[PDB]
């Protein structure tokens, strides 16, 4: 009986590689983050978080207080994921959307969706993963940055 | 126990008409789209598509293999929906969020609900539709394309 | 078994303070609106309403008919939710996700929790705030508006 939903974004940058939903992908540029702007893992664990009511990744900190930080998108989703199993909750389902016009994110879905299931331990049907174009809309449409959108439902 | 997301957008362009939840609404610009532009459609029938982890609307190809593209949006919600029963599942209830600058959606509300509920094979109390801007910021804010997200809930 | 999704933003301009959440915030900026340009309680209340089925904030008007219009977002919100409970439903969970690049929200969300939680009548573990933002990107990667998501569950 809890519902989540999460958002983020980050913009390109850097050199090559990105990570999205823990999976490194070929691309001309990169994403600027503190850590591995992985957005995909980021909104969802914001959606897990969301819904079991402990607000957003962000409260684990940019303060980097020795524990979190240093550390990819990947281990803070598990360890969320502890915290929120602690008051008693077990996963229902999650629904993540990614929104670039580019790299293509459809071949490299499967695996995202592996890494997911195992973080959250679950099974795979419990996980989905799509993604979206904004038509050379918007910051995405240009290749200014990566957003993406999360649903999670939690059970008690 | 299924929560569902879709996203999804389309630039203005083209001669008039524009097609939205099915209706055909008056408009200066029409929708640039590989099928009519329906973003209504399709960010509910990724939502559905989503909590029933079948992974977007794009997996029933732009590859048009003999059987699916020539056809309006309706006709793969309707698809869609068909295959999600498949898998056992029952609709619980949907909600559709339009953002765009104009045309005035509101008035085209109730025959998009009509629409929606016919497709989908339930009352339209289990489908809700509304409309909103982007107080003329971003593509939206500027008349260059329409936006649309949708969330869904799935029983079995 | 009632899930709703909204969705809204608001241009920055006029003097000084914002309202979000219901707190006033301290800002260089203040919001356009026809009333306090409350995009996290507009935004709920969608969200809200689109559960119930009733259609957005907006079908209780911008017509100003003697009634509503002079009001708050809160006094909006609690009148919405008034109906809501009309139709026998009953709070399950809500998230809201304010997107913006300044000020800062974190600090003020606490109390947007108490606010919410009054009144929708409930305990504040049912109903969760975050805050993200675009890293400079998009309207609200400039400081040119605030948007805001949220999520809503509903029960019978
Ligand atoms: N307007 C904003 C935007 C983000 N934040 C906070 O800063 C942190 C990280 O934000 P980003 O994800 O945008 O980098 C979060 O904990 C969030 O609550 C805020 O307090 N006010
Ligand atoms: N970055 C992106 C964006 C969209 N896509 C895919 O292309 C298809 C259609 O995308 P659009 O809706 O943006 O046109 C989908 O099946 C989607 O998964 C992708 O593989 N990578
Ligand atoms: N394209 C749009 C955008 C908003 N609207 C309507 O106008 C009202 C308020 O919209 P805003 O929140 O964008 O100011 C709502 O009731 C909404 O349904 C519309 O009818 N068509
Ligand atoms: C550790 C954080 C904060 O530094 O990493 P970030 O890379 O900065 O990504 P962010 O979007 O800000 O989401 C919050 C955290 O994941
Ligand atoms: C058939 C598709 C893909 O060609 O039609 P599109 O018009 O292109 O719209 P889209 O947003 O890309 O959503 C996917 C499909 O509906
Ligand atoms: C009363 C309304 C409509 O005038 O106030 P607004 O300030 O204009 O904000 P809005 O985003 O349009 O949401 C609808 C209503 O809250
Ligand atoms: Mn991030
Ligand atoms: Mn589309
Ligand atoms: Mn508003």
């Amino acid at each position: 009986m809890r519902i989540g939903h999460g958002f983020d974004v980050h913009a390109f940058g850097g050199e090559g590689p990105i990570i999205i939903g823990g999976v490194r992908i070929p691309y001309e540029k990169g994403l600027l983050a503190h850590s591995d702007g992985d957005v995909a893992l980021h909104a969802l664990t914001d959606a897990l978080l969301g819904a079991a009511a402990l607000g957003d990744i962000g409260k684990l900190f940019p303060d980097t207080d020795p524990a979190f930080k240093g550390a990819d998108s990947r281990e803070l989703l598990r360890e969320a994921w502890r915290r929120i199993q602690a008051k008693g909750y077990t996963l229902g389902n999650v629904d993540v959307t990614i929104i670039a016009q580019a790299p293509k994110m459809l071949p490299h879905i499967p695996q995202m969706r592996v890494f997911i299931a195992e973080d959250l331990g679950c099974h795979m049907d419990d996980v989905n993963v799509k993604a979206t174009t904004t038509e050379k809309l918007g910051f995405t449409g240009r290749g200014e940055g990566i957003a993406c959108e999360a649903v999670a439902l939690l059970i008690k």
